[PDB]
């Protein structure tokens, strides 16, 4: 608990933040009273402690501009408050479902996600859940990853479809950083198709297809540019050794058609207007 | 309309105060999903356990298919953003993994489950997820079936399904291979549950879920590790549950008449197993 006292901040967070709106514990949106910065606050009743504290410690040291970044934490009575930056642009999922992203906007998102993965993979972190729900957007078009850990019963039934998982993860083989690269390729296909790859398809059937067919089938490849399809083929190489690393793919030609991140801002406005 | 499906779910349940009908709320062993508790009917003292398209189907299925061999749904409440009967003896998984049941004890459990399946199948409800984990036991030794989240309702106009739903290790061959299938996939899954009672585990549990599916598609009827330890009559009952030929596989009605079930012990014989399982926990 003395290390818990080494991470918590001095202050009453009820005084430093206002406009608490509710949206492993509850999640509020709030606003820094002194600067007006929007924040997201997660509240957790401590009474698997030791993991929570270790994670807080590694978050605060390994900041990165393409990761939803920790701000502070507070010991509030019996519960721990963890304060993150709030990204008000919403999730990539909303953008993907309400707009048709062009390849330039896709390349931009892919570059930003690959920068995050290079950072994480250099510190030996595996995200394991690279997918559109876990990509948050800022109102200036920033792109940041969320919902992963810095630090699954065979008897249980599958809910729902794990469409983002690499073949080596579905076969429950030990796996490494390249599973994120597979997931990113799936997400790029989702962006251009407007839907996750496996709908109308049962989870166990999807599991078998991921394991057997592997490199996912896309509708009408002739819709894609040759360089986008090459990029997808580098990401979705069933052979792990051949599959590109984050560092290698940051060099890929497809990323050089990326539009400025401001090009994402009209997509955000369109998504917000549609919901509702 | 992804909000019309929610609106339908709310309409199917009524608004009232649960805390004004049940008391003594206590967070029981919640798991993956969570929010499982125990309570006490204020008026009668009855002990209860309280926890979108699929949720709707399951609630509906439960309300219209009540039976002594099914964990009875008691009431539903809507407050802001499911009462069931409580079976203090725990799951059959705790028994099969921590104890060695004898043939009389196995036959008794199989009969109660076959009684459950005869009732569902005659009401055209296929469970599709039979396994020891969905068998709950009373402190008097009663055996009840739960979890209708995967169940299919069939008709004479559509009597078959083709969907890979269930839990791999227990799935029938015709489900794994996406052939049209009917109520007898539950019979197969009961036979796998009998193997659980014999060996402690369904076949291939050491394999991975996907490897296990391929092995079911390619082996068909699984092999007991030690068949010679079973009476020929138990061996026979098992063989009619795990028949590859759906036509030759026994129905719930036909298997309730099997001779293996004649050696069943009374349900009181299961309470020593429950005590062993609790102790083993
Ligand atoms: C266990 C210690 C690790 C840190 O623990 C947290 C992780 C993430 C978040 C979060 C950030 C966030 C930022 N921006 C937006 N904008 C929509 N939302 C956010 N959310 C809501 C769900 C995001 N999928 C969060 O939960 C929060 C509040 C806490
Ligand atoms: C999502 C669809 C609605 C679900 O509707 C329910 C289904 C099952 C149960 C349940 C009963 C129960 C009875 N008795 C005991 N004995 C301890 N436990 C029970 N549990 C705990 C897990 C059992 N595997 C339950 O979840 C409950 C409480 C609700």
């Amino acid at each position: 608990l003395e290390k818990l006292r080494s991470i918590v901040s001095v202050g009453d967070p009820k005084k430093k933040y206002t406009r608490f709106e509710k949206i492993s514990g509850t999640v509020y949106t709030a606003m820094d009273v002194a600067t007006g910065q929007e924040v997201a606050i997660k509240q957790m009743n401590l009474q698997k402690k030791e993991l929570i504290i270790n994670e807080i410690l590694v978050m605060r040291e390994n900041k990165n501009p393409n990761i939803v970044n920790y701000l502070d934490s507070y010991l509030v009575g019996d519960e721990l408050w963890v304060v993150m930056e709030y990204l008000a642009g919403g999730s990539l999922t909303d953008v993907v479902t309400e707009t048709c992203m062009d390849e330039g906007q896709i390349a931009a998102v892919c570059r930003e996600c690959l920068q995050a993965l290079e950072f994480l993979h250099s510190n030996q972190v595996i995200h394991r859940n690279i997918k559109s729900d876990n990509i948050l957007l800022g109102m200036d078009g920033s792109v940041k990853l969320t919902d992963f850990g810095f630090c699954q019963s065979k008897r249980s039934e599958m809910v729902g479809t794990p469409y983002w998982m690499a073949p080596e993860v579905v076969t429950r083989k030990a796996y490494g950083p390249k599973v994120d690269i597979w997931s990113l390729g799936i997400m790029a296909i989702e962006m251009i198709e407007g839907e996750p790859p496996y709908l109308n398809e049962n989870p166990l059937r999807a599991l078998y297809l991921i394991a057997t067919n592997g490199t996912p089938e896309l509708q009408n490849p002739e819709k894609l540019s040759a360089i986008f399809r090459d990029f997808l083929n580098r990401c979705l190489e069933m052979d792990v050794e051949k599959r590109g690393s984050a560092k290698e793919l940051l060099q890929h030609q497809f990323l050089k058609i990326a539009k400025p991140l401001s090009s994402l801002t009209p997509l955000i406005a369109a998504a917000k207007e549609a919901t509702k």
